[PDB]
Formats: C-alpha cells, sequence, structure tokens
C-alpha cells in the first residue's frame, strides 16, 4: 500500500511527497499541484514545527483531529494526510491534500453579475455549510469572500480554518472590540456582509481600520442603547465609543433599493448589533428568501466529536505520537 515518494527543494524547504502528486509549485506553508491519482488539481501542505513544544504538539494534535472530522459537501475535506516516516523516530512532518477548488467569491463577484437566483443559491450553499461547522462546536471566526470556493458546477465549500492582512470587512463587531469570548452567530455578522456584496456588486463595510470600521457599521445599524455599558470588555473602550456621535437606523429597504423584499428581511436579521440577536443559520435555512432549496431532511449536522485529549498533560513525545497514529489511520474519500 506504502506509496513511493520523492524529495525536492522547495522555497528553504525539502518537501518528501508521493509521486501521485507532480508539478509542485508554491504559494506558501502550501504547494499547488496535480494528483494524477484522481487526475485533480490539488493543494498540498506542510506544517512547520509540528512539535516545537508541548503546546504545538497539542495543537497539531488537536487540528488533525478536527480536519479528519470534517465531512460534508459544502465544508472543505481532506483528500489525504501523509508523512514520509516509515516510523516514529524519524516522524517530524506532517502533510495535508484537499481539493484545489477554481474559483472564490471574491474573483467571481468581481466580474460577473450575479441575480437574485444566483445569490440564494449561493448564500444557502453558505448557511448549509456554516450549520454543520456550528454543529461541531466550531467558530470560523473568518468568513469572507476569498474563504469561499467553488467550482465548475457551482458547488460551494467554506475552507479557512484549522489552518490558512486584506480585511476587518466582515467582521463581527465584538471581535472588533475585544470581547474575548465569542457567540457563534460572529459568522452570520459575515455571511450579511457577504450576501449584501453579492447583491450590490460592492463591500458593505470597507472600514480602514479598526474605529473606522465600527463606525460605518453604526452608519447603517444604528448606535446601540445602553448595552454599551455591558461591555465591561474594558472601561476606556466603552467610554471611547461612548464619545463617538450617534446614528440613526437606517431602513434596510432604501439602501438595498431593487432587492427582493425577502431578501432585505434577511439582511435585517443578520445585520443585528447585540449577537444575542443574529439570527443562527439553522434559522436562516429555514427563511422564506430559501423556500425553492430549503430541505430540512437535506441539511445534516456534524456527529459528535471525542475530545478526551484535550485535558491530558503530556510530555512532547506521547503528543507527537497520538498524532502520528491519526496519520497512519486516514481513510481516503471514495471518488
Ligand atoms: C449560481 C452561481 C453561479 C454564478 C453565475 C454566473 C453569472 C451569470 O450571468 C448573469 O446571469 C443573469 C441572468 O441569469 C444576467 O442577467 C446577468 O447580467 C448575468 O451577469
Ligand atoms: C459597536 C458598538 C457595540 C458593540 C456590539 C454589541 C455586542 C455584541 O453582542 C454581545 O456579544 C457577546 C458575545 O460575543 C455576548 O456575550 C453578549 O451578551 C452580547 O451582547
Amino acid at each position: 500500500e506504502r506509496p513511493t515518494f520523492y524529495r525536492q527543494e522547495l522555497n528553504k524547504t525539502i518537501w518528501e511527497v508521493p509521486e501521485r502528486y507532480q508539478n509542485l509549485s508554491p504559494v506558501g506553508s502550501v504547494c499547488a499541484a496535480f494528483d494524477t491519482k484522481t487526475g485533480l488539481r490539488v493543494a498540498v501542505k506542510k506544517l512547520s514545527r509540528p512539535f516545537q513544544s508541548i503546546i504545538h504538539a497539542k495543537r497539531t494534535y488537536r487540528e488533525l483531529r478536527l480536519l479528519k472530522h470534517m465531512k460534508h459537501e459544502n465544508v472543505i475535506g481532506l483528500l489525504d494526510v501523509f508523512t514520509p516516516a516509515r516510523s516514529l523516530e524519524e516522524f517530524n512532518d506532517v502533510y495535508l491534500v484537499t481539493h484545489l477548488m477554481g474559483a472564490d467569491l471574491n474573483n467571481i463577484v468581481k466580474c460577473q453579475k450575479l441575480t437574485d437566483d444566483h445569490v440564494q443559491f449561493l448564500i444557502y450553499q453558505i448557511l448549509r455549510g456554516l450549520k454543520y461547522i456550528h454543529s461541531a462546536d466550531i467558530i470560523h471566526r473568518d468568513l469572507k469572500p476569498s474563504n469561499l470556493a467553488v467550482n465548475e458546477d457551482c458547488e460551494l465549500k467554506i475552507l479557512d480554518f484549522g489552518l490558512a492582512v486584506a480585511t476587518r470587512w466582515y467582521r463581527a463587531p465584538e471581535i472588533m472590540l475585544n470581547w474575548m469570548h465569542y457567540n457563534q452567530t460572529v459568522d452570520i455578522w459575515s455571511v450579511g456582509c457577504i450576501m449584501a456584496e453579492l447583491l450590490t456588486g460592492r463591500t458593505l463595510f470597507p472600514g480602514t481600520d479598526h474605529i473606522d470600521q465600527l463606525k460605518l457599521i453604526l452608519r447603517l445599524v444604528g448606535t446601540p442603547g445602553a448595552e454599551l455599558l455591558k461591555k465591561i470588555s474594558s472601561e476606556s473602550a466603552r467610554n471611547y465609543i461612548q464619545s463617538l456621535t450617534q446614528m440613526p437606523k437606517m431602513n434596510f429597504a432604501n439602501v438595498f433599493i431593487g432587492a427582493n423584499p425577502l431578501a432585505v428581511d434577511l439582511l435585517e436579521k443578520m445585520l443585528v448589533l447585540d449577537s444575542d440577536k443574529r439570527i443562527t443559520a439553522a434559522q436562516a435555512l429555514a427563511h422564506a428568501y430559501f423556500a425553492q432549496y430549503h430541505d430540512p431532511d437535506d441539511e445534516p449536522v456534524a456527529d459528535p466529536r471525542d475530545q478526551s485529549f484535550e485535558s491530558r498533560d503530556l510530555l512532547i513525545d506521547e503528543w507527537k505520537s497520538l498524532t502520528y497514529d491519526e496519520v497512519i489511520s486516514f481513510v481516503p474519500p471514495p471518488l
């Protein structure tokens, strides 16, 4: 079963991969390549210093376990995870493979004009992915147009977590403020931002820094009431924003002109300041805007994940060894 490998140097390091992967070419760290096995293009990444230390080794372990768990049409999946190591002593390097998708929301929104119909389809698919991820007790904290890949048949996948500045544009405000603990609806904020952009062709909130970012948000959704108070995040953050000048809530129908009234009704549930009042992925899926696609029996949740490890105090070589095993025991997606 063991594949045949080959070495090569690639920008200050040796890559040692199976020969089904041809024409490795870097974007770092990461390489794009072509899989002669599946006839498709792929992305390959080699972790750096997986086992730097107790801290890293265990994070490596947790991240790998998380990634092999991801099994959903709208979410990225492992094609392959391999080591050139033939045994534990020489075990230091881990390599990951997924499909290299073709296009992303960023580049398609730059040059095709979407209709209300395209948008429903697209956003449906993100929501479908989000719900799965969320169900897995995971918060993407970084959804954005370039995190969202699509292929020729218009299938969309979310990509950008547990792995790898050009945008605070999609960040929930509470993340601007350093809330230190987050609701999953942070992502929902990003989703409304992305939808607005797909509808209008342009960025909803193109701030040039953290503070300017808040100001733009406040110009659309309105200054909040004394729920400023329940931000003992930072007295000086609190005061700072209390100092801002006050803005009325804009009516979304008068901002998103020509849009499907169902679509405007959705944004208004997603672009809400209080994370406690944002609609969740699950509810968004049922919104009448998606009537054409909604199918409650076809919008699956993630299965239970065993996370015993997270508490155990292990030395580095124990952590390294639990990693070796997950490598060994990776079983590939069919076809
Ligand atoms: C469903 C997701 C895939 C993206 C589709 C690419 C954009 C197609 O093209 C769009 O089609 C509309 C009519 O259907 C036209 O009115 C628009 O002007 C045009 O930009
Ligand atoms: C820009 C000025 C207003 C700040 C945004 C309001 C805070 C968002 O919502 C807050 O998020 C927290 C979790 O993230 C929750 O624990 C809080 O209960 C909730 O109020």
